[PDB]
């Protein structure tokens, strides 16, 4: 067996009396009052260990230094005191032998204060990602990681018990020239042959609907060489999933509960089920985002049809207006920063006006008086209130007194707890020629199928976004089993016969062949572990990530290759 | 919720009298004196609908063709003759309703014969995987890739109870486990490149660094070889790894876990623990690194009794090592024998028989003289045919071998069940017999034995590692090794294998470096799960347990991989093809 007898980190009260071995790293070392104090690391935490000067140990201990391995024996005793900050506060370990396993270089940065239960201070990120074996020494980042592994097991638990056939799919699969660029790898025995990496999962997982398996499910990860801006990574993981005979219903319902077993499971949170269910113009309207944040509320109303008598042109001949209700007298600061907020959202302006006891002051309150009655009722604001005003077409002024509603938020200084999940659904299907969203296997809703060729811009898509907390973390739809109606979503886009064989051949042959009624849904894994971490970036629950920039600092790949390894692939850098 | 009430397969007699809704494809259709059967499939299996003319869903069955998509409604009654050899057998399905969702045309080849418990006929492999969605509708892969799923569940409630943490590690890595690498392009710095990883080995390492104690991934390998016996350009590992363990830790461990893979994934019980042979024990009584402990056959070394011996071939090899067949083979099996000893750099092969008194055929005037001596060394019976291989000790051992796994063929012997074993004590290095050199048989951050590290500078060829493999039916399915955690002693292992300080910097710089840190001594191991599922399955290829696999030559019928590229696209990656 293990030489250790327990986890250093492990040790409690009930261990006292007996004799322990232990193997770890020396997080710290004092010497107060002849006695040597060393805290002894594991991944289960912290345990003082004490040699006396009548010790063995004691000359060893005296020479280690931080970070060396060490295996240490001892009696567990009580503290004298306890320090209630480590989990074995109450015990420690007597030394009667110490034995060093291996030295260590001093680190280029601190990892022993997580351990101790102290704030750790923020170090290069780069720095962390060149020495990232040294970075995954901290608590916090093996937390991350440990949590990682608990979601990804209470995922198999649950699809496992729900039917669900884990099959991983090809890494190695086929270029196409559709949309986002493709990593390359070359085909070493015929040059001028390529590889791709996937994209995703999508058209395998649909072939394994059409193969009858039923549901399916997988960790996938996925490769797409796009722009690395907006915490990025060149890959990243889904959990992807595909189901057979189900509505939207069928596939929401099942994600739900899926995602609060995960929650339960691995964060100990209680999800309420079933989540909020808002169309994308529901979310727009009453947000401003179809990534709503609902931490907090402060919804935007529209106001259009109460100027349209007023003598304020802007507002009367405007398509929309919307208007928020702060709770809180802004200072002119504030007011123009969330202006430029809107104006930066491709707004016009932001008007306000102050509420007072009796009526409006500041800005467009002149403009306001004659339909008071109506616009308090409307935006149920209170005296004292700051109203906020954005006129313009509909989709501007939503989207811009959304980011004014985000941004006041964070001049309110809101308290935004919790994990507030919520579905987007009835997506548009396109968006003017006519481009679709995410795929183009994705079904039109069945009552709209008609106005495919006549009214394509109201066509609804059964398609559906998991947003928390104003992020998107998972997206999916019920796809087109139907070759027939394929391709006459073909024909809607403009997509020719040869343009469909070459990006969907062999996928559109397999729908000849009998597809059954499937739809589905992909995680972004790495998203949700970092929300549901509190991380700034993907990159805090990722073990060896590339940096914002898309290299490797720990490796230094991407580097070159000797040009023999080239030339026998038949390549050459022009 | 659904509208199916049951999957199509699981209706048993239990469910008469109940109305059921269900979908599937039909797998079938014939018509009887009016009316219609269909058996409906899905993953469960087949079950009976019947369509009486009188019935709503009368029209719609009479559009239905096989593989057509349906949802139907309708009251579970007996057969009145049942079909016992299908789970549903007893029962059929009355339709009240029938709705058509989706229309099919005839596959390329059948997929129904398994679903009645039928045999299926041979198609052609490429076709299969032309059309691998059709070719997975058959019973036996969708039992492949549930089987697969149930074995990669149960390694992760054994290794999670464990304390092992998984932790996936990255795809597009720097440019080792004997193979060459998958390149891909950086776009943004033309002649800049990632490799795919041909093991996460380093990364597992690093994370024992960052004191995570044990860590687990299945992790997907990609390995550019001359993909020559069954390779895929990219295969499946249990890759795991330990800190603070011996060998005989990392051996229990996967013992444990094998056992209880085999038990919820298969009901199959393991006895523990497995068998250890070292690598010199396994090389003298099999012939091989990887024995087939399925049947005996063991070869006997006797060499020492041939010092007095007219023959001179024998009289001055090395090694004569023998074998006794339990039957008198004919000269054209001898001579198949033959060719395989000399295709494993073998002399030749030498033969008898044993009879009442005397021997018989081949080389049996020089067996003679030293006659009471050979049978108590070989066991051999009347009517036994003896076979040697004299030269090298190595070659000698392998080419015996190898007529050991071939005669084992010719014979008929029913080898059965799972023999899984140890292979221990690798030596550090492998003598190439063609190339008249050293290499090492696993990765160089193998630790060697402490006890020979002396050995090292004095006498590299007796070294032994710290290296093991397992061994499942002949197959090696695992392979793994306690490594070196001493940045000193890793600089050392790497200069005795021909790798100067310019290439430890350039190959494997950061990882010296994260030696100098505090590494914990640590070690692991990784199964070949396609390998080991291919086994599981009885199936002569890991093509059947993958769900799209490439064919023999690496590419996939079904999507066209590996393809061109737009003269655009590989513009941008600043790289042309050589013009030949
Ligand atoms: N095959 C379809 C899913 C389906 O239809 O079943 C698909 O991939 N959709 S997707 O592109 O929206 O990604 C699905 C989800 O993946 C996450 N994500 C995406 C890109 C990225 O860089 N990081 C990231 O974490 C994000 O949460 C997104 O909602
Ligand atoms: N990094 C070490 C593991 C360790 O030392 O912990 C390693 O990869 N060793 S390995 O190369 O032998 O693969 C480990 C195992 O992978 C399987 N296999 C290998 C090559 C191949 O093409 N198909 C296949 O199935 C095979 O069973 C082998 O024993």
């Amino acid at each position: 067996g293990m030489r250790r007898t327990h986890y250093a980190g492990s040790l409690r009260e009930t261990h006292v009396g007996e004799e322990v071995v232990l193997e770890g790293w020396v997080n710290r070392r004092r010497d107060l009052g002849g006695l040597i104090f060393l805290d002894l690391r594991d991944r289960e935490g912290l345990v003082q260990l004490v040699a006396h000067p009548a010790s063995p140990a004691y000359a060893t201990a005296e020479r280690v230094r931080p970070e060396w391995v060490v295996r240490a024996k001892g009696l567990v005793r009580l503290r004298p005191e306890p320090n209630p900050r480590l989990a074995t506060g109450r015990v420690e370990v007597e030394l009667s032998a110490l034995e060093v396993l291996a030295e260590a270089k001093t680190p280029p940065f601190p990892v022993d204060a997580g351990w101790r239960g102290e704030e750790e201070k923020e170090a290069s990120e780069e720095l962390r990602l060149k020495y990232r074996y040294l970075d995954l020494r901290r608590r916090r980042m093996q937390e991350n990681l440990r949590l990682r592994h608990r979601v990804i097991k209470a995922i198999w638990d649950f699809l496992d018990r729900e039917g669900f056939v884990q099959v991983e799919t090809p890494f190695l699969t086929k270029s196409t020239p559709e949309g986002a660029r493709d990593f390359l790898v070359p085909y070493r025995h015929e040059p001028g042959l390529f590889y791709a990496l996937p994209q995703s999962p999508q058209l395998f997982k649909q072939m394994l609907m059409v193969a009858g398996l039923d549901r399916y499910f997988q960790i996938a990860r996925c490769f797409r060489d796009e722009d690395l801006r907006a915490d990025r990574q060149p890959d990243f993981t889904q959990l992807d999933l595909e189901m057979s005979f189900v509505e939207v219903e069928d596939v929401l319902e099942l994600n739900e509960r899926l995602m609060a077993h995960v929650f339960r499971e691995a964060l100990g949170v209680e999800l309420p089920l079933p989540f909020p269910r808002l169309s994308y113009e529901e979310a727009m309207e009453r947000y401003g985002s179809d990534k709503p944040d609902l931490r907090f509320g402060l919804e935007l109303k529209e106001v259009g049809p109460l100027f349209r008598q007023s003598g304020f042109r802007v507002f009367q001949e405007a398509e929309s207006v919307k208007a928020l209700a702060l709770p809180k007298a802004l200072s002119r600061k504030e007011v123009a920063e969330l202006e430029e907020v809107a104006k930066r959202h491709k707004a016009q302006g932001l008007a306000w006006a102050r509420v007072e006891e009796g009526g409006f002051s500041g800005g467009v309150a002149k403009f306001l008086e004659p339909v008071r009655e109506a616009l308090l009722q409307a935006t149920e604001a209170r005296p004292g209130d700051t109203l906020l005003f954005v006129a313009g077409p509909r989709k501007v002024a939503a989207t811009a007194l959304g980011a004014v509603r985000l941004r006041a938020a964070d001049l309110l200084g809101l308290k935004r707890e919790g994990f507030r999940f919520l579905w987007v659904v009835d997506f548009p299907l396109l968006e003017w020629a006519w481009t679709y969203m995410h795929h183009p296997f994705t079904s039109p809703h069945p009552e709209d199928l008609p106005l495919l060729e006549k009214d394509p811009g109201r066509v609804r898509a059964l398609a559906y976004d998991l947003v928390l907390n104003g992020v998107e973390v998972g997206g999916g739809s019920i796809r087109i089993h139907d070759p027939r109606l394929q391709a006459r979503v073909f024909r809607l886009l403009g997509i020719g016969e040869e343009e469909q064989r070459e990006k969907f051949g062999f996928f559109l042959e397999a729908l000849e062949y009998g597809a059954p009624p499937h739809g589905g849904i992909a995680w972004g894994l790495d998203r949700l572990l970092a929300l549901m971490t509190g991380s700034p970036s993907i990159r805090e629950v990722i073990a060896f990530p590339k940096n914002k920039e898309g290299k490797d600092p720990l490796t230094g790949a991407p580097s070159p290759v000797p040009e023999e390894q080239l030339r026998e692939l038949g390549l050459m850098v022009v």
